[PDB]
């Protein structure tokens, strides 16, 4: 099966290193990069984005709540087309689908 966990892992090294003040918004704020799998508020939060990467696969998933939920951090639509950016780099580092669709359906609602 397709590395999810490792390719979200390296989704978050590319936004965190390119954009570090988006990780301000999350609980594991202020931990070094090289250490946020060793990190327990990391490791929930990247559980999530692994499950709403195989929700969006397997046609269930929720864009317009997720969209919802990041408009209650104040994270809108350039966050979201920086985020493109940084999980395309992530797939194509694991040989992994493009998840652009995916991204584009949370800006549908952005
Ligand atoms: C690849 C695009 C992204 C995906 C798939 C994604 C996915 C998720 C998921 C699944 C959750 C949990 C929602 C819930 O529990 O109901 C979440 C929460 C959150 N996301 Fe994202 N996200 C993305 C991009 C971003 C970006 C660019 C930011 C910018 C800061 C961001 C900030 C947050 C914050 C602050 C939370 C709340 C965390 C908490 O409750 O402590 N996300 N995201």
């Amino acid at each position: 099966m397709v590395n999810w966990a490792a390719v979200v892992d390296d989704f978050y090294q590319e936004l965190f290193k390119a954009h570090p003040e988006y990780q301000n918004k999350f609980g594991f704020k202020g931990v070094a990069l090289g250490s946020l799998k060793g990190n327990a508020a990391y490791k929930t939060q990247a559980g999530k984005t692994v499950d709403y990467i195989n929700a969006w696969i397997g046609g269930s998933a929720d864009a317009a709540g997720l969209a919802s939920r990041h408009k209650g951090r104040n994270v809108g639509s350039a966050e979201f087309h920086n985020a493109k950016a940084c999980l395309a780099k992530a797939c194509s580092a694991h040989g992994a689908p493009d998840l652009g669709h995916a991204i584009d359906d949370i800006l549908s609602h952005l």
